[PDB]
């Protein structure tokens, strides 16, 4: 690494010298290091340049707004100071010619939209690695190698992904924040694939347009299913459409996969498909319709990448939820249970919603709210609990200090009919009630904690899992 070679695109009069890393910040700036000051969110950092100096940095390349031209070449303690125009927008390629262009040495596929980025990257991740790839994740959960990720400037985004190249990932598979796009930090990622899940509206979209044409996105996937989904496509006539209602218009004759049929049954979907690849039937272990469509937009970029119809449709039954995200669990001749981290009205109504598909007999909802937080949510959450499921089963989530029974009594005041709900305390206890009770057909939705592995009652972590408690009880293994 050197500072001529790094500014040789852009500088070509810049000075040899050698440099170690490459960081914002000059509080960690050490000796032989590549200080980069930069103006934003209520800081100069050219104001730290000195400090920097002071600690030892082989050079510093800084804003040149109102201080320089860009190129301009400066030398301050013998060392070289480079002042760029623009830097915030161009911070992304300089980190990535700094850290070798790592998006140009695997596949990155990049999701944004509102839901089932998360979902979606994972899928990606895991079937792309199913295929033969060493993938990653880079996301909400966290960064790494898949089962192996670690819970953001465009420097720290070009570092991380380099890291993933180093640790041997030919497959990365990024969520895309649109706070994210707009602040150009994955400015001059070079994307394989961009996959969209889901007066004013005119400079909100010409922004995003604008925004779209300055980034290397690759092939596009959308899912017509969304209205804005439609207008990209109407568009973009090299875009991949995606839908599992009605949305592909085929005298496009662009590329396009859609679910002709889908049947939601006690273990999952069996989801029938057409697409300009080719046909076929996949058997997911995923719930709802919302999973259905993160499913196609995931093998739809797959099959625009070039991966063989056949491989997928081989491997996409080892395709598995998010852990504590609609995660099913069933054993033979017993009620399907669902264990979900909704923990908000919205996200109740949704996994609810979601659960029903599933559901021939009765659907169940075991869930509390947590004590010592924002009260607000309590009565809303058993509003839906009341109207989206059949049987509301109330009990205790992380209680803390709060009296829990005083939490549980905030939730049916919620309710029209709160007689109607089945309260029990201890959290445990309350889940055993409604799998045991339910019947064979029945569907027992677990919300509020997900993945989560303790209860938190007073100031204890108690060692408690609803994954465990559903497993032990169904005879299977969590």
């Amino acid at each position: 690494r050197n500072l001529r070679d790094l500014l040789a695109p852009w500088v070509p009069d810049a000075p040899s010298r050698a440099l170690r890393e490459m960081t914002l910040d000059s509080r960690v700036a050490a000796a032989g290091d590549l200080f980069v000051a930069v103006v934003g969110h209520q800081a100069d950092g050219r104001r730290y340049i000195p400090q920097a100096i002071a600690q030892g940095v082989a050079a510093i390349i800084a804003e040149a707004k109102d201080e320089a031209t860009d190129g301009e070449i400066r030398e301050m303690h013998g060392v070289p100071v480079i002042y760029l125009s623009q830097l915030n927008e161009r911070l992304s390629a300089l980190a990535g010619r700094f850290y070798h262009e790592p998006s140009d040495n695997l596949r990155l596929v990049g999701v944004t939209g509102t839901n089932g980025k998360t979902t979606t990257t994972q899928l990606l991740a895991q079937w792309s690695q199913l295929l033969g790839e060493i993938s990653a994740v880079m996301g909400t959960v966290g960064n790494g190698l898949l089962g192996k990720v670690i819970p953001g400037s465009a420097v720290d985004v070009q570092h991380e992904l380099a890291g993933l190249v180093d640790q041997g990932a030919t497959f990365c598979a990024m969520e895309v924040s649109s706070h994210g796009l707009v602040q150009h930090r994955v400015a001059a990622l070079k994307f394989a694939a961009s996959v969209f899940t889901n007066g004013d509206m005119e400079h909100y979209e010409a922004a995003k347009w604008l925004l779209y044409s300055e980034h290397h996105c690759g092939q596009a996937i959308i899912n017509a299913d969304d209205e804005v989904g439609r207008r990209w496509l109407a568009k973009l006539p090299d875009a991949v459409a995606v839908s599992m209602e009605d949305h592909i218009n085929p005298n496009c004759h662009g590329r396009w996969l859609k679910a002709t049929e889908v049947n939601y049954h006690d273990s999952g979907a069996t989801i029938r498909f057409s697409s300009s690849w080719g046909d076929g039937e996949i058997e997911s272990h995923l719930m709802g319709a919302f999973n259905v469509s993160n499913l196609l937009l995931a093998l739809a970029t797959l099959l625009a990448l070039g991966y063989p119809l056949a491989d997928l449709l081989k491997t996409a039954a080892r395709l598995q939820p998010v852990c504590g995200r609609m995660e099913v669990f069933t054993a033979p001749g017993k009620p399907t249970v669902v264990v979900d981290y909704a923990h908000t009205p919205d996200a109740l109504e949704k996994a609810l919603q979601a659960a029903r598909l599933h559901c021939a007999g009765k659907l169940w909802c075991v869930f509390g709210c947590g004590g010592d937080r924002d009260k607000g949510k309590r009565p809303l959450m058993g509003a839906i609990a009341e109207e989206f499921a059949d049987v509301a089963v109330v009990t205790d989530d992380n209680p803390r200090t709060e009296e829990p029974r005083a939490i549980i009594n905030d939730i049916l005041a919620g309710m029209l009919d709160a007689g109607h709900a089945k309260v029990m305390e201890g959290r445990a206890e309350a889940v055993t009630c409604a799998v045991m009770q339910a019947k064979e057909n029945d569907v027992v939705l677990v919300a509020g904690k997900g993945h989560e592995d303790y209860q938190i009652v007073g100031n204890q972590r108690l060692d408690y899992s609803d994954r465990v408690t559903v497993a032990r009880l169904l005879g299977v293994i969590a």
